[PDB]
């Protein structure tokens, strides 16, 4: 019932790859586990889903793909998910870096460069930088990076024994 | 007054490197740091030094490179550590991806390839394996990578908070 791991992810990157193997070992484990995804939550969920996920986990994985920056949700979200570890510290977030060099994660370089120019033509430099340094924070996090060689599978199962250990 | 951090690495690789910064940002914190160096141990330390740290710490940092498995000594520390960890799971093990794909240290390829090609030639298949086992078990932790677009120096700083706030929750 009560929510244990929260992912955050970029939809159209990882939906169907990674994070969806990550979910389902998982629940393999029985670990209640929330998918936010920033194009097909509903109405409904906000309250009972989303806010209760995101104060009960206390891990939370972001998957940190190439068009992570692009959306203003999973933005929003990872500045949100920094703070509330920040209050609480037992809290823990494990990033994923998902076909990107954590470099461009700790600086907000390569594809997120243009990701940034965009957003600030409509938020002003305060939101731009809380953004910044949630991605520069989560950047320097211990974590998995994902690369075009890797077998997702075998990370997947590594990174839910691991969540699942840790649980106890 | 005992060992708290392990560190192993390819001298060559990293001496000069990550691996001195992450050295001086635990010294920063008085954190009582073992340096597995590759070249440079002597006998004298074999023991009071050697596997007094690798008895007592319970934090070790293998700093993986690209000439990390042309070094017999790196893999026969590894396969220890993992040994170690295994057998004391309250140890734990965070490695450092020093400009090498961790694709290639949890597969053994790449760079990996021709170093086990060479040991190879003077040992058997399951010593063999048992290096490649390590090698496949620690890419598999969480951990940083280092790129040559990052500063090493920052990454230091944050790993040496996270290794402090480790042993300080104990
Ligand atoms: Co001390």
């Amino acid at each position: 019932v009560e929510y244990e791991v929260f992912l955050s992810f970029r939809g159209p990157d990882t939906r169907e790859q990674f994070t969806d193997f990550l979910y389902q070992s998982l629940r393999r484990y029985k670990i209640h586990t929330f998918r936010d995804d920033d194009e097909l939550l509903k109405g409904k969920e906000i309250g009972p889903n989303l806010l209760r996920a995101i104060d009960q986990s206390k891990i939370y994985v972001p998957i940190i793909s190439s068009g992570y920056a692009d959306s203003k949700w999973c933005l929003m979200e990872l500045a949100e998910i920094v703070r509330r570890q920040e209050e609480d510290p037992r809290r823990i977030i494990l990033p994923i870096f998902y076909m990107v060099d954590p470099s461009d994660v700790r600086h907000q370089t390569g594809c997120y460069k243009k990701a940034f120019r965009k957003h600030a033509n409509k938020f002003d430099g305060q939101t731009i930088q809380n953004w910044k340094d949630a991605l520069k924070k989560v950047g320097d996090l211990k974590g998995w990076h994902i690369g075009k060689n890797d077998k997702q599978g075998a990370i997947a199962d590594k990174v839910s024994a691991d969540i699942w250990s840790h649980i106890s």
